[PDB]
């Protein structure tokens, strides 16, 4: 079952199949840890696309059923096969490009892994289908929009030497981060004509502490030990993603509530989104604020250290979820900056630009559709 | 004052100046945090070079006097200007490539920074002189030796799926680390024909703790607080380089001695090299061993997390100092592996290759001489 807008649109598209140019269109997929989205774009649609379906899926067998279903649906409306496909997924891709491993899907290896050869040929031509990482897809989307001087349509400066200027990327490196089901991290590279994308897995590196004289030192130690207990039985130091994610905000929230002996089962049951919204009212939901503060504090800490290690010129906070959290970010700007410049080498990152996405736009789908064209 | 071997060699070289091909030679420089080395290679010397001078220097004004001096000395023996130069230095390089900032030199900005335009024209042709980072130079050296199938002449596998094979680099990413005056880190990249080098500053990122149930958790906290006290007055979390370096091994050693109330001023005064040598006798110098253990433990911890974040296929422990520490590494292999695979995502790094440099060879100079040729 497809929507009216999609149905009417595909009817307009298919008249071109009996034209000289034919109907050449491409498939793009954003496989997130919680939701998957699929979109189509014709050869001439250069900055736009048609989202045909989204689904809540946390294993690959359910994706296969979604792909089969939506493939048959588009086939009944277009007739003509897709000319190329790219799936940007929230995990790692095998050296041969054949297999995606979705890091935060649940179950055994079969339910976390997705092979190209399992995909329906209609939407996923066997020789013209590629896997990329989701943040790798974000970078191609960003690079594509930077090339057509359009990044200012969905990004805004939060600080840095370029913050009075319209958003545009210089030929240096830029770090891209996205907070969602997981912590996504990639880098736009300018080494040696264009931007090269490097996919990364830095959301899973062990966290760093604060200085022993920091006022948050005792309480951060308790939070890290609490999370390390619940996830790893204290055997490992937690990953940044164990805090900087949806479930991470939820578990930090439960820690804030345990230290305050707040037994209220209603405030106890909120999901990441309600905690995050509640946090924009500092005086009326102080516990949501405290958890969100620590959530974004650790996002600033991993971003700080990657800026130093990668020697980037700027960084971009991306994702549609980030749009809803920019208000919290501005309400707590000093607290975030205090964290970001808390480093012996703070002089090195004083001139780092920070951009944040301000309008909902699925940069992953744009990136996947850029790759799918070849 | 140049040596006999260098003097005799340059006399042999200069006969070619009155030949059809002329005398085209290139300058390479390895500017370390403690020592600087300079070398020459002719156009046809593809895997060899002539080291003409090394000096102990910890500020750039002393380097300028060394460069001026050795430039005039080579000029009096060769007559003909150098055709190209590259300086691989232990720090950052400005966007315009004009200025090197040596991270661990002492003094004000003038004594830590070195401009191209301050270099003698004879050895450093104004339009044909380039700055690279020292580990960036290491990678070009490694890549150069991999291209001529020669890495097995100075690297040996310590573990991984390729450890029965002769050392050769696949077309994937490789992390390169070197422990010396500082912690040097760069990455050989295979994105998209060849290896691309990415320079990095990851030695300066904040450390990670162990899991709260680890037997070393209480004592690591004391060590981190001790170093954070002495370097930063507890205001910052220490950098990996604050432990994984010469001065880091020395300060860890002093901490081991303080916790044992060892007042002996003779054992108290050892420099990094004597501590490291003493450490290869576990039963006779147990304190040196304990400090060296923690030294290499934190090297394994930063390497573990960078392998995860960068998704490399292998890593190389490089530098001439590493040669003298491989014995310690093999005596304490289980302790190092216990640290390296201590991660929730340990399955991801199970198949990572580890190589370590086994013969002294200045890979920085090879790399700089590769760049100097254009
Ligand atoms: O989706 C955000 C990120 O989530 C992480 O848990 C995955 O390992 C990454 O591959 C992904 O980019
Ligand atoms: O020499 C090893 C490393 O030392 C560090 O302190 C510097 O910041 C790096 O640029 C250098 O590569
Ligand atoms: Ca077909
Ligand atoms: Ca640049
Ligand atoms: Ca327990
Ligand atoms: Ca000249
Ligand atoms: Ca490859
Ligand atoms: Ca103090």
């Amino acid at each position: 079952e497809l929507s009216q807008e999609v149905t009417q649109t595909l009817k307009q598209w298919r008249v071109a199949a009996v034209s000289s140019a034919g109907l050449k269109y491409y498939v793009g997929v954003d496989i997130g840890g919680t939701n998957t989205r699929l979109a189509l774009a014709r050869a001439e649609d250069h900055d736009t696309f048609l989202q045909v379906l989204k689904v809540k899926a946390d294993d690959t067998r359910k994706l296969i059923a979604f792909f089969d279903s939506v493939s048959d649906s588009i086939r009944d409306l277009l007739g003509v096969e897709a000319s190329g496909a790219c799936l940007a997924g929230a995990g790692r891709i095998s050296p041969d490009g054949e297999v995606l491993d979705v890091t935060n899907f649940h179950g055994d290896a079969t339910h976390r892994r997705l092979k190209r050869s399992e995909l329906p040929s209609f939407l996923f031509p066997p020789t013209k289908t590629h896997f990329i990482n989701d943040l790798e897809g974000t970078c191609y989307g960003v690079s594509s929009m930077n090339a057509s001087d359009a990044l200012d349509q969905c990004f805004k400066p939060l600080w840095g030497p370029a913050s009075s200027d319209k958003v545009t990327l210089q030929p240096d490196h830029y770090l891209v981060l996205a907070v969602g089901t997981g912590l996504g991290i990639a880098t736009l590279l300018s080494l040696r004509g264009g931007f090269q994308v490097m996919p990364m897995e830095f959301g899973h590196v062990a966290i760093s502490p604060v200085g022993p004289a920091n006022a948050a030192y005792a309480e951060e130690t308790r939070l890290l030990e609490y999370i390390s207990e619940k996830l790893y039985n204290k055997e490992h130091a937690i990953e940044y993603e164990d805090i900087v994610s949806g479930r991470g905000l939820v578990i930090t929230y439960k820690w804030v509530l345990d230290e305050a002996n707040v037994q209220d089962e209603s405030l106890r049951s909120l999901d990441a989104g309600k905690i995050a919204k509640n946090a924009t009212n500092s005086e009326a939901c102080p516990y949501a604020h405290k958890a969100m503060m620590l959530h974004f504090k650790f996002l600033m800490r991993i971003a700080k250290n990657l800026c130093i290690g990668l020697q980037v010129r700027g960084m971009l906070l991306a994702g549609d979820n980030q749009v809803n959290n920019n208000l919290f970010l501005e309400q707590n700007l000093e607290s975030l900056r205090a964290e970001f410049f808390d480093h012996p080498k703070k002089a090195w990152i004083e001139d780092i630009d920070l951009f944040t996405q301000t309008k909902p736009v699925n940069l992953n789908l744009h990136g996947a559709l850029y790759v799918a064209r070849g």
